């Protein structure tokens, strides 16, 4: 994916 892990 990309950044779809943490900042969520």
């Amino acid at each position: 994916r990309k950044i779809w892990w943490w900042w969520l």
